């Protein structure tokens, strides 16, 4: 096993941040890490990304990170640190954007990024079994469970349905596009 530098740094950062929220409280951390919520904040460019790092319960961070380790970890080892970095930044900003759009700047978590990873590992598997990357049958099922729980608000997973589809779309676009090049 052992998980690559992008996979690892991101887990650490989500933990460190979650601790900061436990210590200072949520709003205090949000105040610093959330999508710009006043015009005077629009040029603080980390906030278009760092909403991805804040989680609001033990379950949210636990499941986000399990998925991230398993999928982000697979993507990194098989297909490179750069691929994982690019899926993450695009899916982070686009789901950030749609969330923001429909329901305001108060939100957080890696749930958008995880949906992009699920769609990406799945569609790559189907279109190019040859690259080393597929979502196992069993796991497809547990991905679906995790998705359904989110979609029907069975576990409060910070982001709306509109933002997770944005995440998914990015994973599919990029899988789509990668399976064209091979």
């Amino acid at each position: 096993e052992r998980a690559g530098p992008v996979t690892w740094v991101m887990m650490i950062a989500c933990v460190v941040v979650f601790i900061a929220m436990q210590i200072l409280g949520d709003q205090e951390v949000m105040l610093w890490l959330a999508w710009p919520f006043d015009p005077t904040l629009k040029f603080e460019f980390w906030r278009y990304f760092t909403h991805a790092l804040m989680h609001f319960s033990l379950m949210h961070i636990l499941f986000n990170l399990l998925w991230w380790w398993y999928l982000g970890g697979a993507v990194e080892k098989r297909l490179g640190s750069g691929k994982l970095i690019v899926i993450t930044l695009i899916s982070a900003l686009l789901s950030g954007y749609v969330q923001q759009k429909f329901s305001g700047p108060w939100f957080g978590g890696l749930s958008g990024v995880v949906y992009a990873l699920m769609g990406y590992v799945w569609l790559r598997g189907e279109r190019d079994p040859q690259s080393g990357i597929y979502l196992q049958r069993g796991l497809i099922i547990f991905a679906l469970i995790w998705i359904v729980a989110g979609w029907f608000d069975l576990f409060g997973m910070s982001m709306a349905n509109g933002a997770h589809i944005a995440g998914l779309a990015v994973g599919l676009a990029m899988a789509f596009v990668d399976s064209l090049n091979a």
